[PDB]
């Protein structure tokens, strides 16, 4: 039933205003950490993402807590999740450490002030002026993904004479299938000869193994059988090589909630719902670590969950259009109430390229019944920028009295929402506003400006 | 069976180099207008795309033979396809007009040389902001996709005391379902009443009915049946009303091939094959409008044919690995080569969001067999980041003897592959190089630097 469809979508909303350690309201107006966002949409130009570093370090303690069980365990925010420098800056000081995914992604984590001995660097395609920065840097681990990739750490580091920290990433085949699907690591297979290489270079040091199972992972399953494999994998190459390793790296995947009514959710057919929490992903990988060693330090490296509950997008409603279907004599099928938002996949690009949901709710009307099904699109031309993950099939529910100038929120919007967005029909991308420990907002990251949209541009002017 | 599979893709090959009038080969290379993209690769960091003037000169031509038989036609080229700064010059130098999707892309259609009077501003979110810009430039249509918005034109317009040249689009419902699925547009009903409206404002001109039907679209019926509904509706205004339209706007659409084989393909299951070609739009489009006015101009907005096969990515083999899948004895099951190259989706986002299919060639040995089913991934730190659209479900053919160090080429890479780049990863959005018409080679767009993208951020140190 619909209506009860509805009903239950207005129990998220009361929730989120008196049940959410996020959120409060006032003026009828969301809050987020005590910022009325209706009142803060009209200082900055909509759309843009604000960020709660509170939020941010509520996530980094139920991370951290969750591994009290082990206590030598670092953590390395995956920072491709969200590299704007204002939140990596509240990641460093939040006090945990930073995985990057490109040279350039390590050298925004040296210069917001993580140390080389903080910075983890992954990747498939890691060119020699890649490994020679982050050999250069003193990185705590380079993975190494390949065999072809080996020869250029082993060769680099001979130039540079100056020892490259490394874990061997190592895929395990868990049931997809690993070699048709999983394009990073090397096998199980591959494992043995890979750590023999390492030993003999004089300039590469051994760390231990590294995985990443992937990502929104609703269930704990596939971290215990992964970890495990690279656990006794790890158990026999000490044995055979005769070595100590100083760590294994389990990687990320730590799932975000982004439906919360979990009574009404199965998190295998649906993985909006979280099917774990961090305690479950620790508690998967820690008892499998503890069957080899209480001593090693595990290294992890969750991205997702670091962010994806502390940012709000807020966009402006700036227009809205009926539209009717008639039949053949003229009568009305239906009518499709259009609202159109100053966003679209463009600034949000999970909602339409990964069918990820995110709740929608009208900040302006944040206490009033959201009791009307709309649709809710994009301002780009294109007829696919509108919004098809809705609470019921494409529709979304906000209040009927929704105006041009309301500002609309999408939740959870703090994971992988940044870097993704495009310049596409020359529409900026977006601010990006922070609220700190204090409750102070101010601008992180302005929106690109005009003479951005030309200047990359060679032309005669 | 895959050896025909094989032997129908290297007759492909041959076909390239051997057929097309845009490639040659030289050297064992792929040439595009005589450049060996080889060498090319070597002079500029790879990936990057190359876009030949000459090509945009033949699909131009091509669009506008096509319409021989109406010549009041003028064609507006979709700028959202591709506006960089140098690809719009040679599309204004080809002596067509352009069609803009926000005020960025009108301003920098004015700026790089577009007259007003060449510039059709259409889209479902047109602020105030935006519609001041457009009416004080003059622009020969702005289009009307809402009562909402026709309210700031006919107030701005006012404000200004400039006329505001216009078309209402109008979206028919042409058998899912226009409501449910169209955000753009008038529904026909509505506008009989939204042009009687605008005859009586003092500052806004009401031009003719506007619509486009969608992108890539692989019959001729669809077009046909919608214009005659604009012709049609138009015709009985000019009754009613007692007016003479200027024109009639009926949108882009008109396919690019990305197979070639049509003797394999169904466009109607397949829309990678182009199922009409431009002459048959314009058969289409010109018989409706023909049988209600032969003097009335008609106006056309193809983007994705103006530029599509007009360029090539160039990405090099950066890194390789094979990955075997065993049984539980130890026996191989297969092998997996992997081939990874230094674009991923970041660069080529349609292969990825939207399951687009790119001919795919070794063009460092593009005389050579390609022989040898390869999966082929790009660099991103993201599991998903592997070309899934291959020749034989998720695989490619490269020859056996591609070696790191390799250019691949990807075709028909012109359309959509700009704009809708990010810094995923922060790995940075492409360089950008044009073929003149001499043949001359220059950069037209650089790489995002390091600094370009972290200087939007606001931050300490
Ligand atoms: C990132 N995980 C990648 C990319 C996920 C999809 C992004 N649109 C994957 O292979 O799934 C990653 C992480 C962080 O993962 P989270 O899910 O915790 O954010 C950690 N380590 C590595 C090596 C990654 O690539
Ligand atoms: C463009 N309309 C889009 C094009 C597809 C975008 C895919 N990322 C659609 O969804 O139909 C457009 C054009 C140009 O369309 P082409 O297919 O010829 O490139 C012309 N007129 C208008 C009003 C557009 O929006
Ligand atoms: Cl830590
Ligand atoms: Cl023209
Ligand atoms: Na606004
Ligand atoms: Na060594
Ligand atoms: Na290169
Ligand atoms: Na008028």
């Amino acid at each position: 039933m619909t209506d009860s469809i509805m009903q239950n979508y207005n129990q998220l909303r009361e929730q989120v205003i008196n049940g959410d350690r996020r959120f409060q309201h006032k003026d009828g107006h969301l809050c987020f950490e005590g910022v009325d966002l209706d009142a803060l949409a009209r200082q900055y130009p909509t759309p843009f993402y604000v960020f709660s570093e509170p939020e941010i370090i509520r996530n980094i303690h139920e991370i951290q807590q969750a591994f009290a069980a082990h206590k030598n365990t670092k953590t390395f925010f995956a920072s491709k999740t969200c590299s704007v420098m204002g939140v990596l800056k509240a990641i460093r000081d939040a006090g945990i450490c930073a995985e990057a995914n490109s040279q350039y992604e390590v050298r925004k984590c040296l210069e917001i002030g993580f140390r080389g001995d903080q910075i983890v660097f992954n990747g498939v395609v890691k060119k020699p002026a890649d490994l020679e920065y982050a050999i250069a840097n003193d990185l705590y681990l380079i993975n190494v993904d390949s065999l072809y990739e080996l020869e250029h750490i082993d060769a680099i580091s001979r130039k540079l004479k100056k020892v490259a920290n490394v874990c061997v990433r190592v895929e395990p085949n868990v049931p997809l299938v690993t070699a048709f699907h999983a394009k990073s690591g090397l096998d199980l297979e591959q494992a043995e000869e890979t750590c023999r290489r390492i030993l003999a270079m004089p300039y590469v040091h051994l760390r231990g193994l590294h995985m990443h199972v992937g990502d929104q992972v609703p269930e704990s399953e596939p971290f215990a059988k992964a970890t495990k494999v690279l656990v006794d994998e790890s158990r026999r190459l000490e044995e055979v090589l005769g070595i100590k390793f100083d760590l294994i790296n389990v990687g990320g995947g730590i799932p975000v909630p982004y439906k919360y009514d979990d009574e009404n959710g199965d998190p295998l057919k649906d993985n909006m719902y979280a099917g774990i929490t961090a305690q479950d992903f620790a508690d998967a990988v820690i008892r499998e670590v503890h069957k080899w060693r209480t001593d090693v330090e595990i290294c992890i490296e969750p991205g997702r969950k670091v962010t994806g509950s502390a940012a709000v997008l807020l966009t402006e409603v700036s227009c809205e259009k009926r539209k009717t279907n008639y039949d053949l004599n003229g009568n009305v099928e239906c009518h499709v109430e259009w609202k159109f938002v100053d966003a679209g996949y463009s600034v949000l690009s999970d909602s339409q390229h990964f069918d990820w949901f995110f709740y929608v709710y009208n900040a302006s009307r944040m206490t009033a019944a959201h009791d009307a099904w709309i649709k809710l699109a994009g301002p780009l031309c294109d007829g696919g920028d509108y919004f098809h993950m809705g609470v019921k099939g494409e529709e979304f529910l906000l209040p009927k009295e929704t105006h041009v100038g309301d500002i609309v929120a999408f939740l959870d919007a703090g994971a992988y929402t940044i870097e993704s967005q495009t310049v596409f029909n020359n529409r900026p991308r977006t601010g990006v506003v922070m609220i700190d420990k204090n409750g102070d907002t101010r601008l992180i990251r302005r929106e690109d400006s005009y003479e951005d949209m030309v200047k990359y541009d060679i032309y005669l002017a």
